[PDB]
DNA sequence: CGACAACATCCTATTACACCCTATATGCCAACATGGC
DNA sequence: GGCCATGTTGGCATATAGGGTGTAATAGGATGTTGTC
DNA sequence: CGACAACATCCTATTACACCCTATATGCCAACATGGC
DNA sequence: GGCCATGTTGGCATATAGGGTGTAATAGGATGTTGTC
């Protein structure tokens, strides 16, 4: 049952995400390695061994949410085979909490993406607007779409040409079928502004993606400025990160050698940027939840949590 | 249903007896769909050598993947699975859907077909501009058919009723208000609580249309006669009071009206290429949204009970664009 | 009665009856009523009533149908037998195919014969204004109390039972003079935080007048409204609240005060009732163009379906579509 | 360890081994509830562990008979649930009887007239009146308290977070304001933000305190410290100012302004630790500041919680009021 | 005890809110249908 | 007889409503109660 | 052709979303604490 | 020493914030790959 069950879950691989099946195998790889190094059987995972293992991961210097992720992957591995979850016995459930508290006491916080607020969009726009290079048009159009629709980069990577339409006012409509939370055929329709519409029109006209309606919107642009529209090859998200990084480097310069995360703009920058800008502009809750595709408010808060408090509502209120 | 029959369980035999004892407990389009699904299931079971009752996880999974292989939609596969669940549950047997084997493959199909580019088709909008362009064409036609169809396009747009409800309208259902407007009192709606309301009113502009129809067709000669009936060739109307104009016929009216304006259809083989039964409702919703009518009044006009359903019909407007859109142009 | 059946069943039933206040009093009234009807039918028909057999219940529901009773009533009886058996720890009679299918069949048969659930006759803004201009100047105690009540019920959309449980210590105030009212227990929410219904200026004035003339402010624990005895003798109480029957008669007396008597057909909702206050206000908000989130806030709704269920009987003549097509 | 009484024993050793998994206060509530339960059980001759559903029922009804709030009883029940689930035993809340009497206690106590009380708001008007009273007085006490009320009203921080503020966590900006960096938050994610800022007046007040108290000597010193008789400041880098004294500031200020707390045995008759946040949220809602801004300024993660603070305002009186005022 | 206003109590019948669930519509085809020219 | 509108009837594909279940209210008539003349 | 810009691939570390469950703060009390006049 | 201002310490009472568990995404280095002047 716990052998010809997994091949039952493995049978329908696209039932779960790809990244899920990557991280599961990864965590299992690490777990197996640590188990072979310390002379311990790795299946089924016994609570004490799991405890010492999570303790090891803590001792190494890994974050809390990473360790919790391994424990969750072991949970999935066991539960998907009808076996008792490791996080059901106290020995693990408690040491997890202890690890969290001990790490937080050390002064540990979860990092967030670097803000890509409106002023940055403008400052960038006043640099690549004149330039008619196939790189600059694409990148600027992509920053525009990213800041306008608050979509994740993987979602912008799957935007086919046959999804773009138009409101009667001339604004573009992007239809998204699958997101991180929503997986429906009805999907959602994110509307673009006018400026972004011009920025993307100027890319569609030049790149030559208007040929096949099944073409991917954003595509790779090779060395000397030659585009390569494909309807089968999706533009990787890593490139979409490198675009943000390239822009940020273009403006502020190269980043240093500390090797720290979110020191430059990333794929999550536009989301938190638009969220912060909307929160700062008196936009109500349901509108912010709609613009970002959120079904909860805690998420919105978790996004706009790091607003610059010096120009906050309180400091402004204590003016009088 | 006596076309495929396998019997090994006799406890089940008592369970089906009550099902046949209370046939009216389910609608016609439910029994028809159940048979239409079970014949497919039995056929595929015969061609693949699998016992069709009681069904089981791994054998049903193959059937679902087979339905996906035929390029069918997700909601239709869900429909088949649901009918299988009905057949199983009404026989006192557990549902094959509960098992992880069928759930996982179901969600697999739902993910795959979504990534393949499957999109739910919303009906083509029949709006005020369209209807007025119809009323500029078929207005002074001596033909009885054009009068009937124009009156119908008036009722459908004005009342936002569904074709089956328009078909059930008898002559005695029509009242005259104090303001001379026609008050269509809905007869036998198959629902206790009719959220849309049980009396839909007409404007004067449509009232004169309906009046012209009844005075050039002669349906008001009998109080129990169906309002919209069939108009036979060379313009000979045929009242009934015992036979309804099929819904397909009304759909044919809509298709004829779209064809009459924008030419013949496409050789694409799809849905909602032309106007249909939902057209008047969607278009009216859009026209109320453009008129700044509040969502509650719209939902009360159509009879919807969910706001998102209405929001789907107006998502391509400028009224409900993004907040970021309004934030980026100031 | 009872009659020997299990030991775990008696213990469970006895356990449920023990903590009677956990459920509504009306739930118990109706449970005992349904059990009485079902038991009487059983003895008349020489059958056992516990545990209920799936085809004794069927004949019973068919009997109720042919008795002239409504669909939802039969439905309720079934749901209550279920409420008995599922608390007893027994299989529900609703889960057998006979009962469920005969239930659906009863519903469909009665609907196809022309049956619709009635709604309370609406008490709209125009009616509140008419009654206002009718009573507002009276020195008579009953008129003051009644008008104050109608004002509260129309302004707050509170169910009459919730209004009859309003104490003076529950009423606070805003700077603008607008009265605040704390409601602790409703039909959907049972919490200590409760809700804070806010009155307008005029309604506030009405309630102020009622408070002044009645003298219920002598104790914060007094119920806001109370019974008026002959010759206008007010009897403020803190131990005994006003019944909802009286609250209904207020509506009925007010309605017949304007539109004369009732006719002897026997149909329901010929005159105003307790629910009339809610419905009307809802149909006054939809017509006014009030957004959904603001309407759900003024009634304590968590679903839009109930709102639509409320305003479903709006006037189509002055509706949006007729307005739009006659431009 | 605590009130004594076989496979469960190993699991309780499991629980008591990893003790820093729960907060200290969690442990104290657990031990308190266990003590009350054990006492009531010994009085009525009942096996206090494993807790039977019936005995738990009688005990909950007893706690109700004592005149305790629904939330308190719920807390006791949740502690017994904690212990029982931590022992692998069936939680009493899962049984029918306990569920029934919990529902019952709820309905009956709500019908009794029980209410959840809101903290008395400490708004701008009150802060300015207080500032008008003190401000010039050259005593260390008044300076400290003024600075504290200032920071509390400015940052909307909870008193325990204000108590942990060290001098090294204070920064300065170009504008001439103060930037209080939260040293250690109790969590992994801070919705309220980890960088609070102060206005100019609040800045000059706080820095007046820092200047006159001598806490600037050590960057590791806590911002607010204990003040002794005749105004002797006691700067310490280890001994944190307690929360009860921090709210003593509030209620003593409320005494200085108004009268004295009337003997009714009630809460929120005076200002407490929550007063600043409530008052600030009310001031922002009054000023027209949107709900997201407020929720982020305070750290609240649900709209209704903030809506409760301003349920008595005029701008939020519902639609029927707008409909009728015509 | 009554009159009499104005209630409170009981009872069966019926509607109402909210969470989770599935049935019943419409879209549109190929396959028959039928009266009036 | 034939032709051609102008339909009608499963049948199958696909989308959208409506109902089950649980608990708690109101609707209203028949009857009982209660404090003054 | 060679450089090589401009990407895709892989693995591990870390965050994001959402439904659901419970932990950990504050309120305020009585009893105890300790410098500095 | 004494004594008061002015706190601090656990407790019980009450309320408000945060985490657990599942699934899916991104962050970014190290490494490999491909048209194209």
């Amino acid at each position: 049952e716990v052998r010809k069950n997994l091949m039952d879950v493995f049978r329908d691989r696209p039932a779960f995400s790809e990244h899920t099946w990557e991280m599961l195998l990864s965590v299992c790889r690490s777990w197996a390695a640590w188990c072979k190094l310390n002379n311990r059987k790795w299946f089924p995972a016994e609570p004490e061994d799991v405890r010492d293992y999570l303790l090891h991961l803590q001792a190494r210097g890994l974050a809390v949410k990473t360790i919790q992720q391994h424990l969750c992957r072991l949970n999935m591995l066991h539960r998907r085979s009808g076996l008792p979850r490791p996080s059901d016995s106290n020995a693990v459930s408690l040491v997890m909490r202890r690890i969290r508290k001990e790490n937080v006491d050390a002064g540990e916080r979860t990092k967030q993406a670097l803000a890509f607020e409106r002023t940055d969009f403008d400052q960038v726009r006043s640099l690549m607007e004149n330039s008619d290079r196939c790189q600059d048009i694409r990148n600027l159009a992509f920053l525009g779409v990213a800041y306008n629709t608050l979509l994740r980069i993987a979602e912008i990577a799957r935007i086919r040409v046959k999804d773009i339409s138009r409101t009667d006012g001339g604004r573009m409509l992007i239809h998204i079928g699958r997101t991180k939370t929503l997986v429906s055929t009805a999907g959602v329709e994110k509307a673009l502004s006018l400026g972004v519409t011009k920025l993307v029109e100027r890319w569609i006209s030049v790149s030559g993606v208007a040929d096949d309606p099944n073409n991917y919107l954003f595509c790779r642009v090779r060395r000397y400025g030659v585009a390569a529209p494909s309807a089968t090859s999706q533009l990787s998200t890593y490139a979409l990160q490198r675009i943000f990084e390239a822009t940020h480097r273009l403006i502020y310069g190269a980043k240093d050698d500390s090797g720290q995360r979110y020191l430059a703009w990333s794929g999550h920058s536009a989301r938190v940027g638009a969220a912060r800008d909307m929160a700062r502009a008196g936009v109500s809750i349901p509108e912010i939840m709609q613009a970002g595709g959120w079904t909860t408010v805690n998420s919105v808060m978790n996004f706009i949590r790091n607003l610059d408090s010096e120009t906050g509502a309180m400091v402004r209120l204590l003016e009088d």
